[PDB]
């Protein structure tokens, strides 16, 4: 029950915040990584829009919200979706279930939806720390490759938060 | 007014409508026992963004030269341009709920169905409230009465809570389709 | 042109007395019962007329505000904008280019199929090039003639009411002014 | 490579800033494209958001109201989702090296074409973002060395505005390419 592969479990958990939540989450193999960028980007904006001034702006915010709303929808509607499952994340990796097995240093993206109503995925490139099947399957122990400054202060931003909302 | 329909099912028609806001009228609407409604946040969210965005304006096209600069008239132009483009992808690929006469109200609606459904099945009726926006609201509901009038099969639906803030969105939007219906007689 | 001969009372009645545009543009008339919105219509011109604006003489950069952030925005909006106007150019029945004759009260184009006076629908247009979003305005056939190769109706907008009807005023405008040009 | 050309690859690249990179592009005979506005809106808008990455990490956090900021959020959510479902169904162009000046580009084609053929040089800017940037231009110089066909591309008179959007776009190219 995770034991399976401790020393992964340890690399990617030990003294640090891991959560065990249920999420849509893959591991892609592929050379084409993303962008620290684009996943800080996405990360903070998810953040931001948490929870006013000249009518203008007031409708032209209703109007945002329509558009995201609309797109939003379009896209959740036609996507392929990825195996939604018990995963456990820290700020250096995750603890997820894939399809197949893979070699211990394979490189690839890990794929997951921080949030489900908006549709918006998130790339992290990553190493498999190890492969070891069992949960009937095949369990998959990935470390994000080194995510810089501004990426990792969103990514452990977003953990804290995720957990102090699920600790309540 | 005063449609006999009523007497289909006066215990499930006095549920919905009595003492409430109740409008007839005609729009795209449907009930479909598979549900996949979302979120009564993304509901709310729909109806009050409708409503901000609606109701004509003060007939007036200025208020923007003034009080504010340019670059922020500008952006919502293009916000405007979006939003119809948004829309208009989305009527490319959707399949359109057919246009029915439904009783509405805050609890529930009384509307036409293509199959019947006993009384205590679930789902969620679809509907498209605006009508330059292809955007459906979709609420989770359950059969309170389901008869056939002769030619169509009559569902009375009530819907599941709304929470605080959707039901108030849905009070003032009904509110506000009351007095424009009334408004142009 | 002369197409207004094959039609003179049609003619006379759409462009007499008024700002008349020929031109080149996707346009059609399709019969149906879909009442348009005049308000779609307005917001549709209008905020074209804004984007379509500046970049003129002080084009390259018109800094005149202030936040950056703000700015930041506005790039974004023609991101989005630019890739929502290709995404619905994928799967959109396009219209028929053709020259058109028009004005605030009606135009004048090819049509697959002629049509009895009288006959109410809508007449499609595309207003700008560089985006896909077409402008609905309820019509009805004044007048429909051929000139030996195609069908010509001659289609008469119903009311538009004050707030569109000023709108396509200031639109059919500046597009005859930036004709006028060389 | 670029011998094969002498005389094209001169009036392309001689005295001028050139990159070599390599980005989906490719070259479409077409009869008319067009549009340097929608380009120079491209490059432009390319670059203020390019610069909104990092470096200060931001002109000044709060500032403005905290609506806005929302606002602003919304805005990159809806960039990136319209972005995803493009992605869905478009084509992607074959990524390849190319040298890229203000006045042209050569880059490698399936095909080979004629000196005077004209259409469009396409190409997606940055990664992140699937849109493409349509250029026209003509076939000054058309050459095949080991395999690949190698085409050079002369851009029409881009304009005013067009021009120093590219130019500036090139510059930032090569300022953030010696950042390695």
């Amino acid at each position: 029950l995770g034991t399976l592969a401790p020393a992964a479990d340890t690399e990617l958990f030990a003294d640090t915040l891991s959560c065990e939540l249920r999420l849509p989450a893959g591991f892609h193999v592929t050379a084409d990584p993303g962008s620290h960028a684009t996943a800080e980007t996405l990360l903070r904006s998810l953040g931001q829009v948490e929870d006013e001034l000249p009518l203008l702006v007031q409708r032209m915010d209703a109007k945002l919200d329509l558009i995201l709303a609309l797109i939003g929808r379009l896209v959740r509607q036609s996507d392929t979706r990825l195996a939604l499952g018990t995963v456990h994340w820290s700020v250096r990796g995750i603890r997820l279930a894939s399809p197949h097995a893979h070699p211990p240093g394979t490189t690839g993206s890990v794929l997951l939806q921080p949030s489900d109503w908006l549709p918006e995925l998130l790339q992290l490139p990553a190493d498999v720390l190890a492969s070891a099947s069992d949960g009937q399957q095949h369990w998959l122990w990935l470390r994000f490759a080194p995510l810089g400054t501004g990426l990792q202060d969103a990514l452990e931003r977003h953990l804290f938060r995720l957990h102090r909302r699920q600790i309540a």
